[PDB]
């Protein structure tokens, strides 16, 4: 069945956002490849490769938010490409609220890669635009 | 081999390259999934379905010309997901000149999801940021 | 029943929609009330009833560039036997004579009622 | 009786609005359906479904400056006997810090469906000029 | 009977505000008073009197325009004064295209008092905000 | 010439009803505003609004809480009737603030009086500027 | 009588506004002081002596006119000095369209100093300002 | 003789100026008509009736003045009308020294109309600009 | 007071000067100004410049080649002594556009006069604004 | 004996200039003429007489300057009018330093009338431009 | 010697910016390496490889001026690498005037690195900045 | 072989990096020639000789942190001139994160010309632009 | 005779700005040196070498406006027989189509050698505030 | 002797801007002429003559922040026996106590001329 499979995708994406909004690096370098490449804005236009550009933001900017945010999943389309692939498209959308009482929503679209390495999905490309 | 699945996938994304700069909507119809999802500048940070969307630009927009253009592909890493499936990743350098002699380089980051349905390779799903 | 209602609200929404970019006025007035409330950009933030008020754009405007509109996100509330809501964002498509394309996007709220077994556009609600 | 509908989803609705601007979400959370749908300025042109992404406010903004709301030109659709929508204009008159006096106007739609003898919104539209 | 009068107010206002639109100075010479004061943005804050503050618009502006518009008269509330006297206040609503094509919607705040003088419903003083 | 005493009256109301809100006495101004009163004002952004509740949120919240001066220039009353009067001036406004700046504001306003049970009550105002 | 005096200011003042904006100097020249003095925002700041400061756009700009135009005087008020001298105050407004079609207000504050010499009035000083 | 009551009508207006400097508003309501008209920036582009109107800058700045400030009266002209009227026109120069002690250089151009009321000479109309 | 005739003879040499300059007129420019006067004007850019022909300049390629009006206000004259003199005052020019819109232009000049043979030549001076 | 009064008036003006500078009142008043005609940049483009108008900056502004400044007089000219009259010209360039530590030069141009009167050199008119 | 090398190295540099500016794309294509790769500014930041990229402007925009220009080339710089090698380091100043009569200035920093391949001194990287 | 001299010039470039980033002016002095050339933002368009104007920053800036900073080098192309001389071309990420937490990302692209003396890898000229 | 050598100075220079100012380049390239050094706002901060970078601006634009040059504040330092370095403000006066007038400065520093006899300008240096 | 006199006066300026960015105006005042002329930005397009303009600057802000200055191009005039000219640019790194670098570029020459067997810098000319 696949929509078993798209269900996974959809568990393990959620697993791995949750992972950013926490800071938890732990779970992130577990679910994403250390030969991971991606676009993003950070990236300025370049394709990226490794796990250490992702690590910075770990250390320094998503361990240390003290900010509430809430996180939105968007229309979640997965693509099953085959025993061992998938891809899932979504675009999320981050609450959030600053010192003062002043909310804002920011919004980002995601494209990420997913893959069966030994018995695992791990995330081996992502693009996210925003 | 490996090295010839990735030559295949960087082929196939040529032409599908040369059929949008052409203008030429029977071979980008051929690659391109009738089902495609898709994120792009022009879908305003929204995921949209189909074909007609983009059918929209060769009827209206990459019909015309004469401007000449010069594309570069960069950096282009193709992932092997499986004997059905491949995600290739590349940045696009645009070449033109306007009116009065002006060049500029306009530059793009692509991610493209190939996958082999009918033992033909189809591009299911892309993402595209400026 | 569920799913057909939903998808017959869906054909309505997309027959409205056609005849909005088709400048089409016979099938609009059709479809949408005499006494149709709205809200939209060009009613400055004032709720606007009646058709009249948009029988100004088919008239001077919609009449008169290819575009392609692409719907996204659907849903439809089935709020009855004899009605429903169908909420979704709407991708304009257009180009503007030079050459350049562009895209506009709106949020759309459509509040369809049946009135005599025929489905008819009561509300509307457009914001950018 | 018409009268005594339209009434009864506009009261609906003032209690709502009531609940929103003293932050009072248990009024709230039994008024909005649990799979509400929704545009509003913060959703940034999407759909958004669910009460988490409102709650969010309830949590970090709206339990905290004193405000008047005004509801200007409601109608009121009844459609059957368990769902109506009604439409109207919100402005909101409050005093910053320093005095200033200050009105926002939105414009909104909201869907009424009756559920489980419940009058409950399952979707609302907010917008601004 | 105030229903009554409500709706003959309401006539009249709209038969002015077609004489406005159309240019059609000789009905609105004849519904407003020679002696009207009025408060609008072309006065620039001022309380000007009399009809020929406006006659210089239905000779100039009013006149030379053939762009299309339509008018929308949103919440329109009367009150009754007495037998002789009637305010009535609305919004007003102006939709145009331009002669490129594009459309644009312009909002104004009415008051107008109306004074029945002699067996005749006279608007003897208006008061126009928004621009 | 007897109507001369009529426009008398509403000046003395007016200037009443204007002293009752510069001074924050919402007590005199609700006696001499009908509590179905309609109105423009810039603070109703371009709205129709009703009842006092709207400009009682700033007897409480702004009104009573600054040096002013205020000047009525070119009052002209329309007599209507027996029973009813329209009067029409600009308002200025002076003021200072913290720092010791001045600063003059103007506003143009239409006051509507009607008697209703002997009693001169202002059933509608504009207010412009 | 005080009214019978208050009413000759104004109609002199009348006169004299009718002059300027049909651009007729006879009747000015008539009405206004050979050594008038006036403050008025084309003199910068400046007490100005005499007709020929105003003369010149007469003979450039007032006879020049080409704009269809009223004019309104608001709240005017005269001060009877004594029997050979009056001050009037008021506001003028202008209303004009240009090229295309766009109609305009400008509001003026004027101060007129009227002196009877002779057995006839003159206006002797004039302050204007926007 | 014409020069005795140009002095005065000139002495008046100093006294005036200087009442208006040093917040005086008992010597400012003795020489300024209780029925006073104006034309003034203060009173955006309205004739403005009574003392009033005045009082509140005596009580709010004038009087609250906390820099040091020197007045220069340029170019006077008076118009002397008749027996009990007179005009006079200049203009003022304001120096002031901000709180960190930059200068600057303030002009406005005033007239002012005095009429003999009771044998006394009172300013019953003045028009102030920049 | 016999110096009374001496500041009038000044004062018409320099409205013989300043008109001299507006018609074009560089024969009665060139007798009334030393031909090694100094000056400071606006287009010398802040520098003391020396000679006719930094003026002859205007005159050839500005001042001959529109309708204007010149007022001179306040002129102040200082007698120094038998043989020099010293004036003040300012300028104001109008004129008009192609477009017919009216324009009105501000100088401050000092000019410094010396009878040299029993003629008066101005030997300098000084323009700004 | 020219060059030996040209020599005279620019002592005098240096006098005169470092009396400023220093804010020295009792130099200035002794040099300017109580009746001192002048144009300047803070005189707003009037001529201003007297000397009230600048023993206002004398008793504000020119004595609470403790910056630290340097003053340059460039092309100085001198007219010599005759035995009791005389005219100079020159550029000044004045140097300072902030409180921050940023220096900026500042350009004048002065002209100044000396005449004798009795037996003394006053300064009896001045024009100064730039800013 | 290399005092005879860096002479070539600079000969060449100048027959190779000469056809730069007359649009000579056929003595560019035999001094550049086919595989050449460089940074510039109508690279955006990219390492572009090969000569298309270049082809593209002597197409378009060098064959196609009309402008007269001038060059300048200061502070040449070379550095003998070995027997197959060299570095050539300079600023390029390029006057032009336009279709009035303004006049422009703009400057290039360049980075040139010839290889001896076959017995030829080819262009094979260069590095542009301004 | 061929891959090992592209190595052996990518640690170069490595360690010459991590030297940069931590201040190590030691090792810089060693990689870089006391003679070198260079051409970077600092340098406002000039050629600069010597290690001196490096120096400075090694003194006075890359001395300072605590700021934490992760360099990313991509897409690294290594010319193999001869034996005794190499070219290296990269681009260069640096992300960081000022006061109050918030993260930049700068690119800069670098040609850096190897040379063989003494048996020695050496530096001997750099190009850097933004 | 130091006032002889600053004077032949100081007419050397007239003489290269008239040639200039002129579009003369037969006499500019006898007076310029073939290597000459220069800094001006045109080399964008460098140091140029030679007349090609200066011929350019004779062959495209000087050859064309009416125009006065002012020379301010000359100084002539006397460095030996063969050399000198003269310094000065050039002030420039023009007239566009339109008739509007308008004043350029710049500040100049020419070095001057004798060599074969002739006078020949070896290096400038060109600035404007 | 031509180089030797070209390194001659490199030397004299390398120890001339050496006693600039030190705020040594000892040295400063012994290699500038009592009389030198210049143009600088600071003098608003004059020329100024002595030394006591820039003696303001060594006073006031050069003896008071890390720098180092870099000499390009520099090329020296020989003009006879005693005189010289010599015409560099010049930049300035510095840091702005924030940490942060700044390069400024000026272009200067100057006239060097011996009186009495000692070289002096008789007028020199910075622009930016």
């Amino acid at each position: 069945t696949a929509k078993v499979r798209e269900q996974e995708i959809i568990r393990l994406t959620q697993k791995l956002i949750t992972s950013i909004t926490t800071g938890d690096y732990d779970t992130y370098s577990k679910l994403v490849d250390p030969h991971v490449t991606c676009f993003e804005p950070f990236s300025n236009g370049n394709l990226v490769e490794g796990l250490e550009f992702h690590k910075f933001y770990f250390d320094n900017t998503l361990s240390k938010r003290s900010v509430p945010i809430n996180t939105t999943i968007l229309s979640p389309h997965v693509h099953v490409l085959g025993e061992d692939a998938a891809c899932i498209c979504y675009m999320r959308l981050t609450q959030s609220v600053n010192s003062s009482g002043e909310a804002k929503t920011l919004q980002q679209e995601e494209t990420r890669v997913w893959q069966k390495k030994g018995g695992n999905w791990i995330n081996v490309h992502f693009h996210i635009s925003g």
